[PDB]
């Protein structure tokens, strides 16, 4: 069940329920080959240079390198307090502001790589997403894309795979199985 090419990434969707014909019916859509395009126009759009990377309202950036560091505790409960306060804390500390701005860009959006080990950590370690999506508000919600800048071919699968996850409304599914698979691979 690791993850070295496209065809073990349908084997996690399919061991996670989504049957292949379901999968590939999917892989193959308008709205996946779509949502593949926008995932990377929107990391193009802030200028993303890496992940993890969060973004709030296309407007603001978090920044947990002048977050509180002094332990594992504090960080993850200012980080979840940055992405609730901006989501409703100085400039230039906790976050930073965008240049030009994104509209129409998700109200939460995270940036993310089965492949980067940090982002295995926010996820499922530190679960920066878990915290801080049971501090959101009603009514707004945490979106996560895919970056296709990082594990080569194998990565621009993973781009479209996840994808097919927000098409068919299976990321809880798929996200630990996923980032399990591409991480024992390391």
């Amino acid at each position: 069940q690791t993850i070295r090419s496209a065809s073990d990434i349908r084997d996690v969707f399919i061991n996670a329920g989504i049957k292949g014909e379901e999968y590939d019916a999917a892989w193959n859509s308008f709205v996946v080959k779509s949502l593949v395009a926008q995932q990377e126009k929107a990391a193009a759009d802030v200028q993303l240079r890496g992940v993890p990377a969060m973004f709030v309202n296309g407007k603001y950036q978090l920044n947990p390198q002048g977050m509180d560091t002094s332990n594992m505790d504090v960080f993850v409960q200012q980080y979840a307090d940055t992405v609730k306060y901006l989501s409703e804390y100085e400039d230039g500390k906790q976050y930073t502001t965008l240049e030009k701005p994104v509209a129409g860009a998700p109200q939460v959006l995270e940036f993310f790589s089965f492949f980067c080990p940090h982002c295995y950590q926010f996820e499922e370690v530190l679960h920066i997403s878990d915290n801080v999506k049971k501090k959101l508000p009603e009514g707004v919600k945490m979106t996560k894309y895919h970056v296709n800048f990082m594990g080569g071919d194998l990565g621009k699968d993973l781009t479209q795979a996840w994808a097919v996850a927000m098409a068919l409304g299976v990321e809880d599914k798929v996200t630990v199985p996923l980032f399990e698979g591409v991480q024992k691979t390391l």
